[PDB]
């Protein structure tokens, strides 16, 4: 037990695979977070009563969330990093990997314990995007694709919606976003600070 659930990526991204600039977002879409922390937290009502999602992140990611929403409420955050000096927190898990990570969950929550894990997000880093991309488990992509060439320093790894790779991802229909997001999600371009934007959800076969 390791490995038998699948993992899915949440991101936001230019058309140029721009994701951040100063070990923060470019871009301040408030209804954009609204959409990450709705599918990030999630969970079916039935399931609800003992089940909650996972968000694993990198340590940059980490750092650059704000104290007041540090950690992500509603779901088990684990950060992923190798250097472990006086990293304070509240029980929030900490691996050395990604499968590292998976081990550790499967671990402290299992059949027998009194939270059950339901789904698993990588949520950031272009570090950890990197290995979630190359890992099997890794099948589906939460994108919000901004329309917009925003200054970046920081780029997705892999042009998962370029002609190269489309024959391993694919685009699904909106109605299978929101049929496996569970909610009713915005369906075209959204107008935040002058700037165009969309919800996708992309998948590959594992
Ligand atoms: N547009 C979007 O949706 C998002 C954008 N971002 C942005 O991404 C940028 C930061 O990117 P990046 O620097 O790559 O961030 P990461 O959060 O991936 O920082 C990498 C750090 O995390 C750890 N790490 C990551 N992958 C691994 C691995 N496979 N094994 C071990 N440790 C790993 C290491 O920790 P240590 O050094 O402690 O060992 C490494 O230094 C910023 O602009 C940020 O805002 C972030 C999330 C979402
Ligand atoms: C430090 O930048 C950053 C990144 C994220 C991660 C994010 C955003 N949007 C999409 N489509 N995918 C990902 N992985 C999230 C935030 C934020 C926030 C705050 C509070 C929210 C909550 O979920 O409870 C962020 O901070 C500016």
């Amino acid at each position: 037990m390791n490995q038998q659930k699948s993992l899915t990526l949440i991101v936001a991204l230019t058309t140029s695979y721009g994701i951040g600039r100063s070990n923060s977002l470019p871009w301040k879409l408030k209804k954009e977070i609204s959409y990450f922390k709705r599918v990030t937290s999630f969970v079916p009502t039935f399931d609800s009563f003992e089940s909650m999602n996972v968000v694993l992140m990198g340590r940059k990611t980490w750092e650059s969330i704000p104290l007041q929403f540090r950690p992500l409420k509603g779901r088990i955050n684990v950060v992923i990093t190798r250097n472990e000096s006086l990293d304070l927190g509240n029980g929030i898990h900490s691996a050395k990997s990604l499968d590292h990570a998976l081990e550790l969950l499967y671990r402290t929550y299992g059949s027998e314990s009194s939270v059950q894990i339901n789904r698993i997000f990588v949520i950031g880093g272009a570090q950890l995007y990197k290995a979630a991309m190359d890992h099997p488990k890794l099948d589906r992509i939460m994108a919000t694709i901004i329309y917009k060439d925003i200054h970046c320093d920081v780029f997705f790894p892999l042009k998962f919606r370029d002609k190269e790779w489309s024959s391993v991802w694919k685009k699904e229909k909106h109605s299978d976003l929101e049929s496996w997001v569970g909610t009713k999600v915005p369906h075209g371009k959204i107008n935040e600070d002058g700037f165009d934007y969309e919800f996708e959800m992309w998948t590959r076969d594992l």
